[PDB]
């Protein structure tokens, strides 16, 4: 999806923005531990907001080579049954749920798993993003506060509405790969399911 792109790029934009103005947002006789306060909350929202950064990027990253697999051996049955007669599972695991006689459908069954894995290694990743976004969304509302016109705390509000529609998206993309995924282990079996039919005829 191109929208994806779009909001990705906005995000990028208006952040780096944000930490340009980072100084004038927060900016600063006797009851002068509220410029402390101020001070701490500027500290703390960089952080909020590079962690945030740190966590699309990673995604960002993961996507480009997610993506080849479902162009590759993920793309399918025809080819991950190739991969995986290359690319065989270790003995032990390969006889502890693998140990059936026809060769083939050895490779059908360590197909299935390797799409059950894949599908592991996609939720945790969706996990560790939700946790990671849900710990440091918080700290950026510091920038509501912050903003010294009504005008422009609307232009900050509107920035971290910007992070959360990408957010959303990246959510989205994980999802689907996860469909994907899901609907290649039917297509697997609707394959396995021929492949019985065609060894009755001998």
């Amino acid at each position: 999806t191109s929208g994806l792109k779009q909001l990705d790029s906005t995000y990028k934009e208006t952040n780096q923005q944000v930490l340009k103005n980072l100084d004038e947002i927060f900016s600063t006789k006797i009851g002068k531990e509220d410029a402390l306060n101020i001070k701490k909350a500027a500290i703390a929202l960089r952080g909020d907001l590079a962690l945030l950064k740190a966590n699309f990027e990673a995604n960002e990253l993961f996507f480009i080579s997610e993506d080849v697999i479902f162009k590759t051996y993920m793309s399918s049955p025809e080819l991950l049954l190739t991969y995986m007669k290359i690319n065989p599972l270790d003995q032990k695991t390969a006889e502890q749920q693998c140990g059936i006689s026809d060769k083939v459908l050895v490779l059908y069954c360590e197909g299935k798993l390797k799409i059950e894995q894949e599908k592991q290694n996609i939720r945790e990743r969706l996990e560790t993003s939700l946790k990671a976004y849900q710990s440091n969304i918080g700290g950026t509302a510091s920038l509501i506060t912050a903003s010294q016109t009504l005008v422009e705390s609307l232009k900050n509000k509107n920035f971290i509405k910007g992070i959360r529609k990408l957010m959303l998206a990246h959510d989205k993309v994980f999802l689907n790969y996860l469909e994907k995924l899901d609907a290649l282990e039917i297509s697997l079996e609707q394959s396995k399911r021929q492949y019985l039919q065609e060894r009755q005829s001998s």
